[PDB]
C-alpha cells in the first residue's frame, strides 16, 4: 500500500463579490506533482521523476474563523487545464465534481483518479491539457471581505516511474521595465502577475506559505532600503550591499500564504530600477547571515 | 519491487601514499540518506521523513583512465560510523565488505541491508553510531598521483517511514579569523576544513560535484574581486556589490567535484576580513543574474 | 441556468420535473432579519411592494435569516416552448416566477443563497439558437431584446441626450458591442458590478460610435452603471451584442 | 441520486465538555497539560521552549506525578496516547489550534503555516471546537532518562508541539488533556529528583544530574544580572550560587509569586540565597525569578527540588 | 519472432571537457523511427506508417581505438524527449537507463518498451514530449581529444500500425543572411546549426554517415567552386553549372559522419549569397554524372 | 457537426462509436468521374497531390462518380479532450 500526504494548498480568503483562486488566474493549481503550491512536499521528490500516477484524492476545506461570518467556499475539479477560469457565481454548478458550502463548516470531496502514466511537467510544454490530470479551482462570494476564512488541504497517493537528474528546485524570474515576472529553468513559486516595478521602486507578492531566500539582483544607480511585511516576516538577518550599478540582497522570510494589499517584499527608495534578477529555495530558518 | 537510484559518489582521485577519502576526513560518508555526497538527488525525498530504511546497497567503481597507469582503489563499508580510518594497508582488506581492485578496470560491491528503522540526520546528533547505516570509505594507496581515476556509483532501494516538513536544502555557515566552518541548519555541501580565511583573501574547496549558488555575505573595508577556481566555473553571471562594511556577492558555479591545489571559489584583494557568512542552494544552469 | 442554456438552445420543449428551493444560510443566531420565497405560476406579474403579499402568495416559505429553509413547486406534465424568437406574450412560455423577498435587515451582509434543483428533459430539436443579444434602445424608450436570450432586461438600461449606462446583473464575463448614434466622442468607464480585462479599444469615425469590452460582473448591486458611456452630445440610439466570452476574447494594444 | 445532496448542519453555540473522575484496586490517567492560549500572530508551545513536551515520564511538563514512580524504574512502554482539546469559549472567538506529534525528539517547531497541516500525525481544528487526536504505539522499551545523555532522540518517545494562530489574542481558550497507560520494567533505587544547572558568560543552561525542570533556553546572564522563564507550574526550591563581585537583590517577576521570606546572604566572592516561589507556567515578559543590582557575574548554580509552602525559611 | 535491426548510430569522437552529442543539439536523437540519424534504414519502412510500437530496444556501444586513450563514454535513455542536456557529471548517472564504461572497451544497454502506439513524426510536432519514446544522450567526459573511438549500434523489434503513401525522402532547406536552416517538408539528414553563410561563402556539416545527393541552388552574381571537405570525400563527378543569378550544382558525396572542424561540403569563391535551397537524397555510388 | 457543436461545448470528453460514410450520386451513367473518400489516423497530414496516394491509404473507398460508394471507419475505446482553448 502507498502512504498518505496531508498538504496545505490554500488559506483560504473571502471576498465579497466573486472570486477565483484568489489573486491568481487559471494556471496556479494544476495537478502535476511539479506545482508547489498543490504539492509543498512532494514536489522535492517529484524533481526526482519523470512520470507520475494518482491513486487517492482528496479536498479537505477545514474551517479556522468563528461563525458570524457567512461566505461561500467552493472546490471545483476539471478535468481539463486548459479550460478558463469561471465566470460568475453560478457558473458553478455547471462542473462536474463540486462541493460549495458555508465557510464555517467543513466539507470533503473525492476525485476519481486514470490509471495513466503522465509526464512531470519540467518544461515549457504548449498542451498542458495532456500532461496534467487536470485544475482545481475555488470560489468564494459572500461576504467578509478580507479574514483568513479556512484552509484547504489535500490527501494524495502518488507512484513515480522512471527517474531523472533532479530539476532544479530554484527559481530564476527577471523583470524590465513595462514588463512581468519571466520565469527560467523553473519552478512556480511565483506567477508573472505577482511583482511591479517603477522608477524608483519593487515590490513582490508571494502567496505559496514557506519560508524562502532571496537574492536581489537590482540593477539602479542609487542604494535603497529592503521592507519585509504584510504577509511575511522577516528571519530578522537580512544583509544588503552595494557596489557598482548592481544591487545585491540577500532576504529570509517566512510567508503564510494569505493575501494582503501590501507587498510580501518592498524594496524602495533607489532610482533608475531597470532589472531586478531573482532566485527563490524555499530554505529553513538556519539559513540566516549572522550580522 | 522498489525503484533503484543509481547515484555519483566520489571522483577518485589516486595518490601514491595512502589517502582514505582523498583527503577529507572521516565524515563525509555517512550512510544516511540527510548526505548529500552520498545521496545527491535522494535528500530531496529524504528531507520529507524522519525513518528509513535501506534494502539494496551495492557499489561499482568505475574507471575513466587509460590503462598505462599503476595503482589500486578499494571501497570499504563499516558497519560503525564513528571508526578511525584504515592507518595502513593490512587494515584494507579486513572489513566486513571490501573489494580492492586496479585502477584502470571496473568493481563491485554488494551490502547486505538490514530491517530496522533509523533516523534521519536533522541538524545535530552526537553518537551517530546509533543513527547512520555505516560508513563509506575510498582508500588509495599506489602511484597514480593526482590524476582523475575514475568515479564511484551507488545503487539504492530506499523506504521511508512517517512524514515530515522539509527541513533544509540551504546551508548557512560561518567562519570567523582563526576559526572554521561551523555549519548552522543546513545539510553538507561543505565539511569544517574545506575552507580558508586570512586577513586579506579567502577561499572555498567544493568537492561535491553539483551546481551551486553561493552568497557571500563578509564584512570586509574595501571590495574584492572574485574567481572561480579549478574544481569549478562560472555561469558568466557573477554580480556582486558593495555598500557598508559588508561585501555581498552571489554566484552560479558548477563543479565536478574533483581534488584540486587551488581554491574553487576565492575571493580575494580587500582588506580585514573578519566574517564569511554562506548559504549554498544546488541550483541549475537558469538562475544566473542577466546583465 | 448558465450552464443548460447552451444545450437548451438545441431543443424547442421542455418540461421541469422536480423544483426545490434550498436556501441555506451563513450566519449565526444574532442577526435578525426575513427571507422569502415565493414562486408564481404567472410570470409576468410584478413583485410586492408591500408585506400583505409575502406571506400568502400560493406556495412560499418566509422564515427568518439565521435559519434555513425548503420550498417545493409541484410540476405539471405540459410541454412547453424553449424561449427562441422572443414572443411577447411569455405567460404561456415561461413555468413560472422566483421572487426572493427580504425585509428587516440585517443591512447589506452575505446572509444566505439560494439553491436550485431541477430535472429538465427536452423534446424534439433545433440546430441552434443565436445566443447573442440584440438590444436597441432610443430616446425614452427602453430596452427591446431582438434574437434571444435574456442577459438584458428592459429595466437595465438609461440614455440621455449625452450619456449612457447598463446594469448588468448576471454575473457573467461578457463581450459587448457598443454602436452609439452621436455626434462627438466619447469615454466608456466600467463601474461597480464588474472589472474590465483592461484593453478595452474603441474609435470614433462617422456618426457611429464603435467600442468593444470585456468585462466581469459580479451581480451584486451598486448604485453605478456597471457600463457607462457619458461625455458625448445628441445620444439617439444604442445597439448592442452580448456573448458571454471568457478572458481571452479581449483585444490587444 | 439527483447529484447533488443538500446536507444540514445547526452549529449550536457553546460545546463544552465536563471530565469527573472516579478513581476506583491499588492504567488510564488523564492530566492537565497546558491552558492554551490563543495569539494572533503564530506561536508553539505557548512561549515555552522548542522542545519543552517530550514523551518520557520523566518529564515534570507532562507527568507531574508519575516522574517520582518513574524515579524507580528504567524501562518504560507508552500504551494508549490520546490528545483531548476541550474548548471552553462559545461560538464567537476566531482561531486554530493544532496539535502536533512528531517521531523525533529533536527537531525545532513551526514557524510557518506550511508545517502545522501535513506533520505526519495532526489535528488543526478551530478554537472553539473540540479535537481528538491518538498516537499508535509502538513494542520497544526504551530508557527513563536518568543521568542526562546527549542524544534524546533514541531514549524519548516523541514531542508534542501544540499550535496556535490568528486569534483571539491573550485569552483562556481552551487546554490540553493527555492520557497513558505506561508501564515499567526492572527497577532502580532511585534517581535524583534535583537539577544542578550552570550557566558562563554567553553560554547557555548545561543541566546536571537530572530532571528537566530548566531546559537551556529558560536562562540569561549578563555582566550585572540575571533571570530564569520557570514554566512547569509548580511550587519550587531554589538555591542561588552566583559568582559575583559584589552584592545584589532577588525578585521575583510575572509567572510567579514568593512565599515571602527569602532569606540570602552574601560573603565571600560567592552570593547564596533561598527561594521558594510558586509558578503558574503562563507567559509574561518579565524573568520569573530575577537576580540584579550586582556586578561582573560569571557562574550561577542552581539545586530545584519541587517543594510545598511549609519548606520557606523563617525570618 | 520479429526481426532485429542492428543500425549504426554514431561514431563517437571524444573530448575533454563535456559534450553531449559530440556537438549537436538536444534534437537530434528522438526515438521516432522517422529520424534518419537513429534509423538509417528503418526509416523507410516508417514513411509508409502513422503508429508504431518498439519491442526491444539495445545499445553495444563498439570501440575502435587502441588501449592507450583514457576517456569516457556514456550512453543515456530518457522517457521525455524535451529534457536539457545533462550539464554536470552527477547527472549521467542518475537517468532511468545508463551505462557509462571507458573508452577503449564495449558496453550494452537494454531499455524495456512499452505496449502502447504511437505516432511518426510527420512535418510538424510541437510537444514532442508525446509523440517520441523518448531521448538518447551520449555523453564524453574526459581526455581523448577528438580522436574517433568507437561507434554505437541500434536494435530494434518495430512493428507498425495502419498504412499510409510515402512521405518524404528528400529534404528542403533554405538559409536567408543572417538566418540559419529551415527545413520545409523531409527528414533530417542536416539539423539547424549545421550550416552557415557568409556574403561569399556557404558550408554544410554532415555528420548523419550516409551517402548522398545534393541539388546546390544558390542565388549569386559570380561563379564558385566546390570542394569537398573533410569528413566526406567525392565520388569525382560533381558537374556544376552557372546561367542566370542561380548557381546549380549536384553533388553524390559519401561522408563518414565523423565530426571535423573542415565543412565537408564547402562552396566558396564566388560574392552575393542571399539563398541557398538543398535537396539531399541518400543516393548510393551508382548515381554521379559521368562526364 | 454543425448541430452537435454546440452540445459539445458543455462536454470536455467524447467518444466516436459507429462511423460510416454514403456518397449518394445524384446522375446517371452518363458522366464519367471518380471519387474517393479516405479517412486518415492522423489529423495532420497533407492530401494528394497525387493519383498514387488516393488508393492505398489505409481505408478508402474509391469508386466511380455515378454508382454509390459505403466506408465505414472502426472506432475506439479511448477518450478524448473536445477542442477547446
Ligand atoms: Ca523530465
Ligand atoms: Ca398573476
Ligand atoms: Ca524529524
Ligand atoms: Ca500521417
Amino acid at each position: 500500500r502507498g502512504i498518505l500526504h496531508t498538504q496545505l494548498v490554500m488559506s483560504v480568503v473571502g471576498s465579497v463579490q466573486m472570486r477565483t483562486n484568489n489573486g491568481k488566474s487559471n494556471q496556479r493549481f494544476r495537478l502535476n506533482p511539479s506545482n508547489p503550491a498543490l504539492f509543498p512536499t512532494l514536489a522535492y521528490e517529484a524533481a526526482n521523476y519523470d512520470m507520475y500516477r494518482l491513486k487517492k484524492l482528496t479536498l479537505r476545506y477545514v474551517p479556522l474563523v468563528t461563525v458570524q461570518n457567512s461566505g461561500r467556499v467552493a472546490m471545483i475539479w476539471d478535468p481539463d487545464s486548459q479550460d478558463s477560469a469561471p465566470q460568475s457565481r453560478q457558473e458553478i454548478s455547471a462542473y462536474s465534481r463540486s462541493v460549495s458550502t458555508a465557510v464555517y463548516e467543513k466539507c470533503s470531496l473525492t476525485i476519481p483518479a486514470d490509471n495513466q502514466w503522465r509526464f512531470v511537467a519540467d518544461n515549457t510544454t504548449v498542451d498542458r491539457k495532456l500532461v496534467d490530470f487536470g485544475q482545481l479551482l475555488f470560489v468564494t462570494h459572500s461576504g467578509s471581505d478580507g479574514i483568513e476564512t479556512g484552509d484547504i488541504f489535500l490527501d494524495c497517493e502518488v507512484e513515480f516511474k522512471g527517474p531523472q537528474p533532479t530539476a532544479s528546485i530554484v527559481q530564476k524570474t527577471v523583470i524590465d521595465l513595462g514588463g512581468t515576472l519571466t520565469s527560467f529553468e523553473g519552478p512556480s513559486y511565483l506567477m508573472p502577475p505577482d511583482a511591479f516595478i517603477t522608477s524608483s521602486s519593487f515590490g513582490l507578492f508571494v502567496d505559496v506559505a514557506g519560508t524562502y531566500l532571496l537574492t536581489l539582483v537590482v540593477t539602479c544607480s542609487t542604494t535603497g532600503s529592503v521592507t519585509v511585511g504584510g504577509n511575511s516576516t522577516l528571519v530578522g538577518d537580512g544583509r544588503a550591499a552595494y557596489g557598482s550599478s548592481n544591487y545585491i540582497a540577500s532576504i529570509v522570510f517566512t510567508s503564510s500564504g494569505v493575501l494582503s494589499t501590501t507587498p510580501s517584499v518592498q524594496f524602495s527608495g533607489s532610482s533608475g530600477v531597470s532589472r531586478v534578477q531573482m532566485n527563490i529555495c524555499r530554505c529553513k530558518q538556519g539559513n540566516t547571515f549572522i550580522l
